[PDB]
């Protein structure tokens, strides 16, 4: 097992804004995101504009300050951090991707789900339906749902 917040109100800010989208939708997207978490625990998120963050969220490319370079259009697409002080929670997103508000590209809403996951302490999940699986798909995301499994993995963490 890795580690926890442990804390139950955590904030997040957005560090910069890839121009494959609007500031708006970026915001939107990440706001869902989070929500999909909230809803299924007691967390509490709320974004700030400035200041100390638990959770930083970066769009960068290649090589960007970390041990975890970026490799270009395809393969990887973000990490995320386990819990912890510091780059600990950070959320980092391959500007060399297209981030999209739809099945276009690669959708930031399902990615960030994903990543928020793991920013929270879960890992990965063997089961293909659970948003924590380790690979990216597109799925409706008017429909989207946490699986039973990735709902069981974050209720270990926080309860
Ligand atoms: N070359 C690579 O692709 C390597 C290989 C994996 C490794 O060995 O680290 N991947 C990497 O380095 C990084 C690691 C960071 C992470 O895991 O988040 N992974 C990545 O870059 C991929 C990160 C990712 C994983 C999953 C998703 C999504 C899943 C779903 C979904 C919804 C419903 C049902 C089922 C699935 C919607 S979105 C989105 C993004
Ligand atoms: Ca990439
Ligand atoms: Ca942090
Ligand atoms: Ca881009
Ligand atoms: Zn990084
Ligand atoms: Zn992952």
């Amino acid at each position: 097992m890795g580690p926890v917040w442990r804390k139950h109100y955590i904030t997040y800010r957005i560090n910069n804004y890839t121009p494959d989208m609007n500031r708006e939708d970026v915001d939107y997207a990440i706001r869902k995101a989070f929500q999909v978490w909230s809803n299924v625990t007691p967390l509490k998120f709320s974004k700030i504009n400035t200041g100390m963050a638990d959770i930083l969220v970066v769009f960068a490319r290649g090589a960007h300050g970390d041990d975890h370079a970026f490799d270009g259009k395809g393969g990887i697409l973000a990490h995320a951090f386990g819990p912890g002080s510091g780059i600990g929670g950070d959320a980092h997103f391959d500007e060399d991707e297209f981030w999209t508000t739809h099945s276009g590209g690669t959708n930031l809403f399902l990615t960030a789900v994903h990543e928020i996951g793991h920013s929270l302490g879960l890992g990965h999940s063997s089961d293909p339906k659970a948003v924590m699986f380790p690979t990216y798909k597109y799925v409706d995301i008017n429909t989207f749902r946490l699986s039973a499994d990735d709902i069981r993995g974050i209720q270990s963490l926080y309860g």
